[PDB]
């Protein structure tokens, strides 16, 4: 879990974020 911004979109589901493909 460690993205650029917490807030993005994709690269917020890499932190564990229920990724929604």
């Amino acid at each position: 879990c460690s993205c650029s911004s917490l807030m993005d979109k994709e690269c917020v589901y890499f932190c564990h974020l229920d990724i929604i493909w």
